[PDB]
């Protein structure tokens, strides 16, 4: 095709044509798509960001390109260098509340990996690991093990949805709710394509598989791996791994990722804290518990609302157009038999082990007057912890898109700080997201995911897109937020397109000594700046700041 | 002074006499020391490698600088690039079998980190974390958490001896022996000095500590950090930090390292294998042991050597100049009340949950025909259980130096090579490794450590220093080692100066684009290659390959 | 002389030695002075800030050279080159509240240009300006008239000081109280050593005067200017005259500035306004006024305790430590015979037309209840106005100097915002900043000084410099009102030298265009970076950002 809406920087339209025509005869006119849809979460759009927070065609690709292996992105990455073309290599294109799968420069091509590179590599029993290409989604790899009979020996670890990819969330840094749930941490062996085309294989998966008969002649992309490979990410040497998450670094063709055994034991369990304040004195009662081990996997802290847009949307509750009141809060709570906070986890291993630790956890959180503990077997059919008993065994589920419906056109834009695993802390936090979402016009909707040592702020901003007061509103909102957070001494974990220039600059201790050193890595390995410009604020030097930040 | 044994490359003597006469003037003649003796574990030399397998004066010092802090490092950086003079930094100089405080480079300036920057700068009992200096040794943190009497709310993660670094350990990727046993894995925040001479934090750290007065005008190498610093590594972004472990981009002038609550009960133990070929089930049985989590910390896989050398020298057992027979070892493993293969280990947390694993750990060893199990209590004064009973609880010890005693004048060397968690990939690197020490005429002595999906195994190699022929020998050895087990698909995690060429080559897949990668971040980060140039193989574009590799 | 307590950037002591011979040889031993005291205003330092908000040796000369004349100028400009070091030029050095002397890079060579070129070049009766070098100050100028007897043709402008130089304060854009109290508007002709030596003169002043025989054979510097080059500052082309104002563009040699006509009619005025909450009302009665040019000069709105630290120190009214209460300001302004706030004025001409301004002045100020009106005659001998009367009519002065010594030692930091001329924006700046003083400790001590369309607004920061917890506080203070008022809209016009990088923060619209263009000019224009570098937040592209931004 010929005429885009939007060109990349610096391109005429004749190389737009000549480029696009050269990628055409590489991987077929089916695998290209000019754009001269929000769509859904089914068929995710690849164009644009569905949760459109600025206009909707704000962030927008010029075309959507699919390779069809490793190969084709090599050639790829070749003609984005003769020409100077930007990607955004998206893997499965579902990063909602994130930017989706807009790329953060307009008229850059999409490069939709998952597409055609779809293939579960190789599931490993002895090593208890998996393979994976970019199009694997968390459903794909469960009917993999499903199919082969492997739920028996392996589990896995995923996200609250089951639609995205393995390899694309845990390259974001992603979090589960198992024992597995620090996506990134359970990773080893990547293969990664370079800016300059050149393939590359971290950790242990540098250490090439011996040669031999059967694997003579097979190109790169499609050799085994030596045997530690998945099993140890270290390797030898500076240890690269990291650069590429968060990054424009690289584009990520396959992931080894450690898959937890089997446990031989498993119970899922809700405790409902009655009021409000309560989540100060359960998350002092969570913070031993979580560095000892009693509580094994991830476990969650959901604001009652969190729970009620699950169930159903807010003109089901309220015909009410402003924030609900607190004491709307604890009827919606009594009507569900939930508490003004949700804490959701799960014990893992033999009976008697279990046992131990669902007693110590009762016993403590046993100081909190009111608390009620439930299993999914005490809950009505529609709960979420039913969903969340799947959940945290690593099977997927698609019932919590549902809170994304809580206004009209609802769409999810994320705020994602990080706070201690300390009541007071948490209360802080708390208490400064929801006066500035009380200051917007919004209900204050959440959860805390516990990590060892730190917990997972997520506040689910949820608004109509069809609202241009509101949605600006919501970028009022935002960009506040990261503001006083930083001024409380938190950052942002995760962020949307438009929010990475404003996240990185409050990384910026030492005069921004952290994005300096970023920029030099960057401007080194991608000459050309073609490499997803923009991503997490590091902007190759062809980009001028003044013209291209937010 | 005056005049160096060595200069580094293209430097006069005038420039050398200049430099050493600014440094000087910046830290004082007391923190300088110009080369113009192998020490001991108590006082580490700091000019050359201890353990010298090539000629002592091989891997030379031309002069030893001790920043007092921060600012001193900078300083030395600029003065460094100003002459274009390489630097060596470590923290306490005690990498023995792995070059000891000895510069790749010879004519590099030492940079002594530990002698002044030796500070524990901070223990935080709710986050469960400390934040330290290159010079806080294990033996210190220890003495400083009994100072203070934490030792019962929180247990440090040792290595085998108490002497080393906690942070220079920890940037090596190190190993200990509790859960808390990757030390690299328990890292967040770190602070470095570039290259280019600016100071750097990682991860969360790059979020600075809010303004308040008491914090004001502070230089920044001596400001706060902010609340989730050491909780939480990851920050936003490229996740940079591992590109300062095991590399030569940066200086490490502080680290914060998660440290393990006090578990609430302790159980050290001991299970003797009685033959050679039991390494192969042992294995098998650990592997599901370890997957599930029955396995808690890092249990180690001692051969009877290992354990024999720590209790007397080699005279003691034989006056023999040859390997020990088969039949021999049986005798002293007999001597001692030990097996062929002994497997140490601990279990962890209030005694119901012991008992059960306890129990699951003695019924699958139960397989092996004469296994027998140790407590402490159970075996004699002199036993290296009770050493390492104190080891798996993270206390400090220096028994295990004795085994560097095996021979006249012993020194160390490691081969480092890791393996699955497989008794045939196990008993087959054994073979391996075993066939060539007999070959050049060494006992085998070596340890695997089990990883949760991999082993670290460490053949000690002991040879005499003031042997010409033998050290011959053990280079010989090495070096075979390396290829051997590259064409049977296993890599070195770690290894000594003169091997570092040689074991980077083995990480070629796809043409060396491992190493390839890493040259061009080091030239970006160091355009006059004067942090440590060679270290892991890396050469900054100054050095020719020609010339430099070994 | 030798060695110095501190070296600029990269300079080896030799180079410095070097350097200095070099300088001694052109300007002689007695000119130049290596630092290997606070002193006062009648004699400033010259290598260090008086007013030492960080540590007094913080921002620290190397040496300090006194040019004899424009050639000398050029040929330490052409050293400067050689060796690249960096010149911090100073007039008169009395930039007290603002660093002093100071150079923002330690090790900087401070450029005494006024102890040499000290004259009065020209006094221009019928074109009404006079031309000046560095070092004549206000003073000087004065005495220069007197002794011509010139005050009955032509005035002064002079800010609240007499010492401070006419070109120093005027190419800092400085303020005064008379008609001409836009100092820099009322330049016209500049003679500047550009950084690569060359002489440049701006406006008119490039219109060659003629030859003629007289005036043949004259270095440039000695040059004659044309007929204009006073008279209308313009020229032709770009007007390039302010990038020489606030800047590191240039070294000021010479300017001409316009002076007053005797106006044949003066009469000073005191306002007293007897509440705190009066300044709104007053300042919505002086914008219509100044804005019809009823109100001629520049008047200021004293604030109480300025006037009262002018007559005493803190410990002759209160032995208080902490704040003055609102009702003790109420008593000191009653014991005084002035309001809280006090309103100084006066006016210009022939009495006829003083009468009807001072009748539409006195009729505008009566809607403010209590409000009183003063000539100096009906005042006591100590007064500020008949200080004040002589500073709107010219003449120099010192006896406001004494508010600095409201505190035991005291020095002066200015926080210097610009508010626009309405009671609700003046209120409003006034509530944010004595709001943040009393936190930090302080009293709050003020002036506004009443522009066209808008008000300078000089917070007068007193603090003890031998108190480093207040230092401390007082750094806390000036960083937060600079963000405080920034998020309110409003801007400072001048700073410190610790606050210039974060106030050039501030002006970052369009992600910082202002700065980047600035840069841009710089580089171009010093490729070497020696002219004091920093200098209002620009840096020459040698001098990193991470390295030297405060
Ligand atoms: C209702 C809801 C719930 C969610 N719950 C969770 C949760 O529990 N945990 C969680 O982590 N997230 C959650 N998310 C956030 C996000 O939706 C998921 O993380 C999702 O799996 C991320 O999208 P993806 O991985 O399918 O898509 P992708 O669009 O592939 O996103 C991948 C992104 O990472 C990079 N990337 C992807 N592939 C590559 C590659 N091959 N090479 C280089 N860079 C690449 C790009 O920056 C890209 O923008 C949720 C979102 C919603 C709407
Ligand atoms: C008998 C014996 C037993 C051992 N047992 C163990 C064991 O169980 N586990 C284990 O891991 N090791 C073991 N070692 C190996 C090694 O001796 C230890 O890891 C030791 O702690 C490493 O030295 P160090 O950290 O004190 O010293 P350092 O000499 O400080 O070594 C640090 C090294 O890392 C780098 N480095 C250090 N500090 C910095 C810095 N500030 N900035 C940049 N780079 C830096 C340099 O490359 C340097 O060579 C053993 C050694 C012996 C002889
Ligand atoms: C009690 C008190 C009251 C004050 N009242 C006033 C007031 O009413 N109005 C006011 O404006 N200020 C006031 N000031 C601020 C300041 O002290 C005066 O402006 C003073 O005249 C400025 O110093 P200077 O001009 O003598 O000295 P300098 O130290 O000469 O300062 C000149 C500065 O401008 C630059 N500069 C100077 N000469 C040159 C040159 N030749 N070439 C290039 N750059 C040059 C440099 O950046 C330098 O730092 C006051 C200060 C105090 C302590
Ligand atoms: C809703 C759940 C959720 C959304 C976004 C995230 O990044 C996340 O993980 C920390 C969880
Ligand atoms: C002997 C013990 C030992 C030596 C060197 C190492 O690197 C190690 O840990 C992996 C352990
Ligand atoms: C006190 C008076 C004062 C101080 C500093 C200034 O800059 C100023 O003029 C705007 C006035």
């Amino acid at each position: 095709e010929f005429r885009p809406l939007t060109l990349p920087p610096k391109l005429s339209l004749s190389d737009f044509n000549e480029f696009i025509q050269d990628i055409i005869r590489i991987v077929g006119s089916e695998n290209v798509e000019v754009i001269s849809v929000d769509g859904s979460y089914m068929k995710p759009t690849h164009t644009h960001d569905p949760h459109h927070v600025m206009d909707q065609d704000y962030f927008l690709a010029s075309a959507i390109v699919a390779p069809r292996n490793v190969a084709d992105v090599q050639s790829i990455v070749g003609l984005a260098n003769k020409f100077s073309f930007p990607l955004w290599p998206i893997s499965i294109g579902r990063n909602s509340g994130y930017g989706g799968a807009a790329p953060r420069v307009s008229g850059s091509v999409v490069l939709d990996m998952g597409k055609n590179m779809n293939r579960v590599l190789e599931v490993n029993v002895e090593g208890a690991y998996c393979v994976v290409e970019p199009g694997v989604t968390y459903h794909d790899l469960h009917n993999y093990l499903e199919a082969n009979n492997l739920r028996d020996k392996l589990w896995l670890d995923v996200p609250d949805l089951g639609g995205g990819s393995v390899l694309g969330n845990a390259v974001e840094r992603g979090v589960g709710y198992t024992p597995y749930g620090d996506h990134w941490m359970m990773h080893s062996g990547m293969e990664v394509v370079l800016a300059n085309g050149e393939l590359l294989r971290t950790g242990m998966g540098a250490l090439p598989d011996p040669k031999r008969p059967e694997t003579m002649g097979l190109k790169p992309e499609d050799q085994p791996w030596s045997k530690i490979a998945h099993l140890f990410p270290y390797g030898f040497g500076p240890y690269i791994d990291g650069l590429f998450s968060q990054s424009n670094m690289g584009i990520v063709t396959k992931i080894g990722i450690w898959l937890m055994p089997n446990p031989g034991g498993y119970q899922s369990y809700l405790i409902t804290l009655p009021k409000d304040g309560d989540l100060k004195q359960a998350v002092d009662i969570i913070r031993p518990l979580r560095l000892g081990m009693a509580l094994q996997n991830v476990p969650t802290i959901r604001h009652i609302l969190l729970d009620a847009a699950v169930l159903g949307d807010k003109r089901s509750y309220s015909s009410r157009t402003e924030p609900l009141s607190d004491e709307e809060l604890d009827k919606i709570a009594k009507q569900l038999n939930l508490g003004r906070w949700n804490f959701y986890g799960a014990l893992y291993g033999p009976e008697p082990i279990r046992r131990v630790l669902w007693e110590t956890i009762k016993d403590a959180f046993s100081a909190i007057p009111g608390v009620k503990f439930y299993f999914p077997e005490d809950t009505p059919e529609n709960s979420v912890l039913r969903v969340r008993d799947k959940t945290m065994q690593g099977i997927p589920t698609y019932d919590e898109l549902k809170w994304i419906d809580w206004l009209p056109n609802g769409a999810a834009l994320f705020f994602s700080p990080i706070a201690k695993v300390s009541g007071e802390d948490a209360m802080m936090q708390y208490a400064v997201t929801k006066k500035r979402c009380q200051e917007a016009g919004l209900d204050f909707i959440g959860t805390f995911t516990v990590g060892m040592r730190e917990m997972h702020h997520i506040v689910c901003i949820v608004f109509n897109k069809k609202d241009l007061i509101q949605k600006r509103k919501v970028q009022w909102l935002m960009r506040t937020l990261i503001d006083d957070c930083a001024a409380n001494g938190w950052g942002e974990y995760r962020t949307h397109l438009a929010f990475m220039d404003q996240i990185m600059e409050t990384y910026n201790w030492n005069n921004s000594s952290f994005l300096r050193f970023n920029e030099v890595l960057k401007n080194a390995v991608d000459p050309n700046g073609i490499i997803a410009p923009g991503k997490s604020g590091v902007w190759p030097s062809q980009y001028s700041h003044v013209t291209w930040k937010l």
